């Protein structure tokens, strides 16, 4: 069970962390043209390692495979799985300043919603 | 280099054409499930294959790997990449009347946009 050169182990897979600039979507093509994808949280263990670094990275924020349709719609996940708060909730909320902020990045210690094609960097994620 | 049962081969990749009710959401789940993703379109070549699977069983639509974040905003493959009308454009398209579609399926020979939480069919793809 091995991961790339510069991908990090942890839990059931192998992370990529991109320091490097791009849309939501172009941090999306990019880890999808190495057969990876953005990161998706499914437990707290996974989401205090990558905490670690983004907190530890906080002059930027990364990208993540989270993302919704509508301008206030759903959360889902890369793989389609719906968005269950178990270990965060995203940051900007209220009705008015949600509006056009349909994708998901970590700053610091928070997840915050965020216009889709802001540049940042961001992190893929691929399972073992 | 091999495909799994009940998945179609042709030109690049591994086709299953999934007749079971689904939201987009839900359809994009299951493939990714199986590991693979929804149907991404590349050329003129890929499209004519499926468009005959579709055009041949005109009763239900197929989910694929497209949508967009933001009830006008530009269209985005399951991987990242951006929407070039190839082989296609994406149809009921004046700006009011497709408020709230943001995720798009294929019917018989056309492709439209529609409320990303209906229930259909899909089709999923794995590359070689
Ligand atoms: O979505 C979760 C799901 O992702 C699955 O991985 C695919 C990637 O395999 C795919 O990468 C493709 C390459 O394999 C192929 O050679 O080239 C095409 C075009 O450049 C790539 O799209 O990218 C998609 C979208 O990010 C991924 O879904 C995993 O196998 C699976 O374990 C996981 O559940
Ligand atoms: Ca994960
Ligand atoms: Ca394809
Ligand atoms: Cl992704
Ligand atoms: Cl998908
Ligand atoms: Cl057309
Ligand atoms: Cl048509």
């Amino acid at each position: 069970q091995s991961c790339l050169p510069n991908w990090i182990m942890h839990g059931k897979s192998c992370y990529l962390f991109s320091f490097s600039g791009n849309s939501w979507y172009g941090s999306k093509r990019h880890c999808s043209q190495l057969g990876a994808h953005l990161l998706k949280i499914d437990n707290s263990k996974e989401f205090e390692f990558i905490e670690s670094q983004t907190s530890s990275h906080r002059i930027n924020a990364f990208w993540i495979g989270l993302s919704r349709n509508q301008s206030e719609g759903p959360w889902f996940w890369e793989d389609g799985s719906a968005f269950f708060p178990n270990s965060f909730q995203v940051r900007n909320a209220v009705p008015q300043e949600s509006l056009l902020h349909n994708c998901v990045w970590i700053h610091g210690s928070e997840v915050y919603n965020q216009i889709c094609n802001t540049s940042s960097y961001s992190i893929c994620e691929k399972e073992l």
